[PDB]
């Protein structure tokens, strides 16, 4: 019954549900507005700007906004009122003055936060559109900015907007696409329709709920498309004029541009200048408005995008009907990513192995690649949700994927987004301006999952649990609310000595090692006691953050943390100087594996299991090829340095170890390497407990890793060697999937120099990702501040060309 009125209720802040009619900014979307809503709340008379004649006018309540003398008190002047009528200046015209402290009106308990979000605002617009965006350029250069901010995958609207609000990966918050099907709900989420309004889709805890639960009032974050931007600004300005006990502390403004035009004209279509002009004018209105309310040196403003925009056209579409004979037995979620599932959910005939095989490397210039979702690069964090189909297609930038030619022809678009989140055109923007942000400061690029913690900080809230790393963006803020602290080590290591005789071992292992002093025997003794450890463990031992039993093992060339539960190192650490030399495994040592006299037969692997497992071979965490001497090389063949490896994977690993490590050491002036196994059988991005392992080397208790990681650190100033670095560090990491084939790599039949490094780059990772997956904590002992270390751990080396 939409029988009531909006008289004196325009844009009320507490949503009253039907039968009674609504007057809030979402009533339109719910089709529940009072009949006078447009009349009372959506006035448009005389436009949005004051004119010289309108100055000092007599108040007419039918105007969109007012230029009467009483307007400042009422809180509803046109944003340009003071400029036109009182000889004031526009906010953009004033010089940039540092905001050393909040300058707020009496009654303001804390600086308000305004989140100005812009849809499809590609990172490079800041430079390429600078001439036409003066208000935005002022915010950017006077406040705190990043060259770009990295969105989450898929680089879609809803997943990214909701990630900004929650600090969660789409897989955790549930909005895994702009459209999705949930097999338990048996329902589809679409941009059009009512399904999207049901609360069951939306997980996690968004900023507005966090604020509310802790006594902080929020304006609405959603705006009906039919409410013009001018009216959105005026409403926020009106809300900011409310009494102390009624006024929100956090606000949000949303713009459908430049996304809307970008899809039609491409990211840099000549038609794109005008929407950039218009976003800027809107920002100018907001800032003029705040300057009227004397809040422009009081409010913190975030100008943030959800994702970028890429050139994409109808002709650049791959069709599945070109690869698959049985295209009618599948459903495809199409576009800039592909998700495939059975047409009929309960049929045993559907074999996803054969679907993938048919999609794998079939055309030489194929513009997508199929994955089982658990095999996608771990950095995408796109697997742990039932709404994510088992089959995924990663589509090349500039391209689309569709099921059949008919879906596409029965071409109106030149731009789209959704691709891999490391892709340059998908990068978006961040600017922070206000008393709490830093003054004229550029910060390095960061991921959007980190922003939720900052917004909570800006508002004095305790953030719900999320995927940000709290403290990693403290360097954006003039004054911090949160002091990060290293987590306490849970398990302390054992430091075992020589306790077992060779003959106590029945491993089925052999080696040609029976050939051999005062000088060289007391010296190798120091190596096993930790003498070269200051060289090979450069940032302290990683802390183990869960309950387990493990040994620190020292050697001349490397140090490891050996798990007696998993029968292999959790981590192996070693430094390769720029002058280090690669050698080969001597002919008589090719099948050499030696018992480790510090570790019991009971907590060791055996060579017999590997003999009997025809699928599984083994490799070594510290590489024999990088031994410092023939005597030291024997250490590399210890049974405690050994890890299970598919022969297909050994090709990757051997090339990394034999060739790439030395190359990185040359280019970066030495590198420190920490390598180890990862077990993530339920693809949740977190370390598996021992009873979750789904695969063992056949007939043994040796678990098989799902992935192998390395963290490769050196000095940021490369004129200093990795092992003698005084300043900031530089890191790149990866998490390689441990797969029994190389189907992922279409050129894998060629030499490793043509494909291995490309594969590794694809599977680049943050140290922080590896921490979740191992339960380890790295960089415990450096000369660097912990906040700078947190930033370092969230760094991702993307290998894209310069933005
Ligand atoms: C990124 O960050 C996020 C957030 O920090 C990380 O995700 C967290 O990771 C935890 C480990 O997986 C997980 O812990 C679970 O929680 C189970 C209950 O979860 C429900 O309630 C959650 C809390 O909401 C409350 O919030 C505040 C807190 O004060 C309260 O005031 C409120 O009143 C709320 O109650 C809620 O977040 C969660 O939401 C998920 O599910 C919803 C649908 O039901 C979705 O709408 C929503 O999007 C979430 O969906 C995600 O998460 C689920 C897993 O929860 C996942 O399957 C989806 O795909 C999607 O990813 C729920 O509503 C709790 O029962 C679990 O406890 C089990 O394990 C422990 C382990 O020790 C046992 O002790 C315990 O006995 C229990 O085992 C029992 O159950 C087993 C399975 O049924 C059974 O086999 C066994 O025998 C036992 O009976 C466990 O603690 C968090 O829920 C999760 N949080 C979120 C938001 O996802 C994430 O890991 C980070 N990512 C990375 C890579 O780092
Ligand atoms: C960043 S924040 O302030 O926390 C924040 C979080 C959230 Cl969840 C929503 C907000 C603010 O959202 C809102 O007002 N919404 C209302 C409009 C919706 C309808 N949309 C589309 O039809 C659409 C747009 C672009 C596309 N490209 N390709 N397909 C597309 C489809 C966009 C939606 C955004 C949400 C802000
Ligand atoms: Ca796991
Ligand atoms: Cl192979
Ligand atoms: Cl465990
Ligand atoms: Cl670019
Ligand atoms: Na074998
Ligand atoms: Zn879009």
């Amino acid at each position: 019954a939409t029988s009531g009125s909006c008289k004196g209720r325009c844009f009320e802040l507490q949503e009253v549900g039907p039968p009674d009619c609504r007057c809030d900014n979402l009533c339109k979307s719910y089709s529940s507005c009072c009949h006078d809503f447009d009349e009372l709340c959506l006035k448009t008379a005389r436009g949005w700007e004051c004119t010289k004649d309108r100055c000092g006018e007599v108040r007419n309540e039918e105007n969109a906004c007012h230029c009467s003398e009483d307007c400042l008190s009422r809180g509803d002047c046109c944003t340009n009122y003071q400029v036109v009528c009182k000889g004031e200046s526009h906010w953009v015209d004033d010089d940039c003055e540092e905001i050393k402290v909040p300058e707020c009106p009496a009654g303001f308990v804390r600086p308000p936060l305004i989140i100005f979000s812009v849809d499809g605002f590609r990172a490079s617009y800041m430079k390429k559109g600078s001439k036409v965006m003066p208000n935005i350029e002022k915010l950017r250069s006077c406040g705190t900015h990043a060259p770009y901010m990295r969105p989450v995958y898929p680089t879609k609207t809803f997943p990214n907007l909701y990630t900004l609000a929650t600090g969660l990966y789409p897989e955790s918050h549930g909005i895994v696409g702009n459209s999705m099907y949930d097999p338990v709900f048996d329902a589809s989420f679409h941009l059009r329709g009512r399904e999207k309004f049901n609360h069951r889709w939306w997980g996690g805890q968004p900023l507005w709920i966090t604020a509310t639960k802790q006594g902080v009032r929020a304006g609405t974050f959603f705006w009906s498309v039919s409410i013009p931007h001018e009216r959105r600004i005026l409403t926020i300005l009106q809300w900011l004029s409310l009494p102390d006990n009624e006024r929100p502390s956090v606000y949000a403004f949303y713009s459908e541009q430049p996304d809307f035009s970008g899809h039609k004209y491409g990211p840099f279509g000549p038609e794109m200048t005008n929407p950039l002009r218009e976003i800027d004018k809107t920002v100018g209105q907001l800032m003029d408005g705040l300057k009227q309310l004397r809040l422009h040196r009081c409010v913190n403003v975030i100008f943030v995008g959800d994702h970028g925009m890429e050139d994409v056209t109808c002709d650049r579409t791959e069709f599945l009907s070109n690869y698959l004979t049985n295209v009618d037995d599948i459903t495809l979620v199409p576009g800039t990513l592909g998700r495939i599932r059975a047409k009929s959910i309960n049929n045993s005939k559907y074999d996803p192995k054969t679907i993938i095989a048919a999609l794998t490397c079939k055309k030489p210039d194929q513009h997508f690649k199929p994955y089982m979702k658990q095999h996608l690069p771990k950095r995408l964090h796109y697997a742990n949700n039932r709404r994510i189909e088992d089959i995924h297609l990663l589509v090349d930038r500039r391209w689309h994927v569709a099921r059949k030619p008919l879906d596409v022809y029965k071409c109106f678009f030149q731009g789209d987004h959704g691709f891999d989140n490391k892709v340059n055109s998908m990068q978006t923007v961040f600017v922070g301006y206000g008393p709490t942000f830093k003054y004229r400061t550029k910060v390095p690029p960061f991921e959007n999952i980190e922003l939720y913690n900052v917004m909570c900080d800006l508002l004095g809230l305790k953030p719900a649990p999320n995927n940000g790393t709290h403290g990693s963006l403290n360097h954006l803020l003039r004054t911090n609310t949160f002091r990060p602290t290293m987590p306490d080590e849970v398990s302390r290591p054992n430091y075992p000595g020589i306790m077992y005789l060779q003959s106590e071992f029945d491993l089925g292992c052999t080696c040609d090692d029976k050939v051999e002093n005062k000088l060289e025997e007391l010296n190798k003794r120091l190596h096993t006691k930790g003498s070269t450890k200051e060289r090979h463990l450069l940032y302290g031992r990683p802390a183990v953050l869960y309950r387990t039993s493990y040994d620190i093992l020292y050697h001349t060339d490397f140090e490891s943390g050996y798990s007696e539960i998993f029968l292999m190192p959790l981590w192996t650490s070693y430094t390769i100087s720029k002058q280090a030399e690669v050698s080969s495994i001597p002919e008589h040592l090719t099948n050499c594996v030696r018992p480790d006299v510090r570790v019991s037969p009971g907590f060791s692997q055996n060579c017999l299991a590997y003999k009997n497992d025809k699928q599984m071979s083994y490799g070594f965490l510290f590489p024999p090829y990088l031994s410092s001497s023939p005597e030291a090389k024997y250490d590399a063949f210890l049974v405690t340095n050994m890890v299970p490896m598919y022969p297909a994977f050994k090709r990757v690993w051997a090339y990394f170890q034999r060739v790439l490590v030395k190359k990185y050491a040359s280019e970066r002036n030495g590198v420190n390497v920490i390598s180890g196994p990862i077990f993530d059988y339920n693809y949740d991005g977190l370390r598996d407990t021992e009873d979750e392992i789904k695969q063992y080397v056949e007939g043994s208790s040796i678990p098989v890793p799902t992935h192998y990681y390395s963290i490769i650190t050196s000095c940021l100033d490369f004129t200093q060697p990795a092992d003698k670095c005084d300043g900031p560090l530089s890191v790149s990491s990866f998490i390689l999937p441990h797969r029994p084939d190389n189907d992922e790599s279409c050129n894998s039949s060629e030499d490793e120099s043509k494909w291995v490094e490309e594969l590794m780059k694809m599977h680049t990772a943050r140290v922080r990702d590896i921490e979740h997956l191992t339960g380890l904590d790295f960089y415990r002992k450096t000369s660097r501040s912990y906040s700078e270390i947190l930033t370092l751990k969230t760094y991702l080396h993307t290998y894209e060309s310069e933005i």
